[PDB]
C-alpha cells in the first residue's frame, strides 16, 4: 500500500508446452511488480476459431493452462495481455502448431534383458508414449555401471527415429549398468521428455577370459 | 561479358541455434551482374532458394531451422545474360556439420600443488551429438599454449583433472569442442579461467 502504482510491462519470452495427454500450457515473463494486481489474459485462436481466454490465476500470474483440447496439424495465434488500473499492454504474438511444442510423456516398461549370449552387451526394450502416433520420436539413451558417478550416452544419432530396443555393445563383463532414456520430436522442435524410470541389468561372466585365465 | 564459372569447393556450417551457412568460390570475374543462389532440399521436401546478398556474393544463409538426422541435398547456382551453371551437388546430414558453442562457466578448482581441476558447461548439442575437447593451458606469463592429449578428453564430460602442473604457479586455461568423430567444426574458445596451485616445500628447496 505504501508501494507506488506502475503500468505493466509489456510481457515477454511467451512460449507453449503440451505436455502429452494435458492442455496446452503457456508461460511468459510478467516483468516489474506494479504493485496494482496486474491481471494477465492468455488469448488464443485459430485462423478459423477464437478459443476461449485463460485468465491467470492469483498463485500463478505468468502461467495459463488453456480450456480445450489440443487439436495437433493446425496453427494457432497466441499472445498475452497485462492489465491493471494504469494500463493494458500486449505481448508479442506467436504462431505454432502444437504438433512442434510436445513434450512425450517418458518411454515406460524400460527393461535390460541379456541377449545373444554375449557377455559385452545387455538388450533395452520399452514402451513409447502414445504419442507416436502423432510425431515421429528420437531418443537419448544413457547408461552407466551402478558405481559410476556419471552417465555416458549413445550417439544421438543412432537413437533418431522410433524405436522399442536397442542393444549398448561394448560393455565390460560381470558388470551391473543402470539405464534410462528421454524422448522427443525427432526434428528437435519440441520439448525432452522427463528421464524415464532407471532400469539395470548385469552382463555375463566372460567365459572366454576365465577360459583363457585357467589355461 | 563471360558466362559464370561453375562453383567450385561448396561447403555447409550449421552454428549451433543458427541457421545453416553455405560457401563457395564463385570463380572468374563475369564482368556482368551475376546472381548466386543457395538450392537445398531433402529427398521429400524443396526448400526456399537462399540469394546471395550483394556485398557477400560467396555466401547465403538459409531461412529454415536446422534438423538433424536427415540428410540434404545442396548446391549453388550461378547465373547471368550469358548462362546459368550449378556446382556439383552436396548431401550430408547437418549433424555432420555442427560448430557448436564453446563450452562457458569454466572454472578452475583447487580445494593442491601440481593439480588443478577444470569444471565447465556444455553447450545443448550434446543432446544431437556426444562431444570431444581440445583443453589447453599454459602458465599466466608464457606465450604459447601447451594442450591436453585430445585422447584423454574424446567424449562429452564436464569436468577434468588437469595434473603434472608446476606448485607456486598460476594458470590460465581455455576449453574448446566438437562432434566426437571429428566430423563438423571446432567450436570457439571459452573465456579463459584462471586457478592457482598451492605450496610444495620440497619442490622450493630444490628451486630455491
Amino acid at each position: 500500500p505504501g508501494s507506488s502504482g506502475l503500468p505493466p510491462e509489456k510481457p515477454k519470452n511467451l512460449s507453449c508446452i503440451v505436455n502429452e495427454g494435458k492442455k496446452m500450457r503457456c508461460e511468459w515473463d510478467g516483468g516489474r511488480e506494479t504493485h496494482l494486481e496486474t491481471n494477465f489474459t492468455l488469448k488464443s485462436e485459430w485462423a478459423t476459431h477464437k478459443f476461449a481466454d485463460c485468465k491467470a490465476k492469483r498463485d500463478t500470474p505468468t502461467s495459463c493452462t488453456v480450456d480445450y483440447s489440443t487439436v495437433y496439424f493446425v496453427n494457432i495465434e497466441v499472445w498475452v495481455e497485462a492489465e491493471n488500473a494504469l494500463g493494458k499492454v500486449t505481448s508479442d504474438h506467436i504462431n505454432f502448431d502444437p504438433v512442434y511444442k510436445v513434450k512425450p510423456n517418458p518411454p515406460h516398461n524400460l527393461s535390460v534383458i541379456n541377449s545373444e549370449e554375449l557377455s559385452s552387451i545387455l538388450k533395452l526394450t520399452w514402451t513409447n508414449p502414445s504419442i507416436k502416433s502423432v510425431i515421429i520420436l528420437k531418443y537419448n539413451i544413457q547408461y552407466r555401471t551402478k558405481d559410476a558417478s556419471t552417465w555416458s550416452q549413445i550417439p544421438p544419432e543412432d537413437t533418431a527415429s522410433t524405436r522399442s530396443s536397442f542393444t549398448v555393445q561394448d560393455l565390460k563383463p560381470f558388470t551391473e549398468y543402470v539405464f534410462r532414456i528421454r524422448c522427443m520430436k525427432e526434428d528437435g522442435k519440441g520439448y525432452w521428455s522427463d528421464w524415464s524410470e532407471e532400469a539395470s541389468g548385469i552382463t555375463y561372466e566372460d567365459r572366454p577370459s576365465k577360459e583363457p585365465s585357467f589355461w
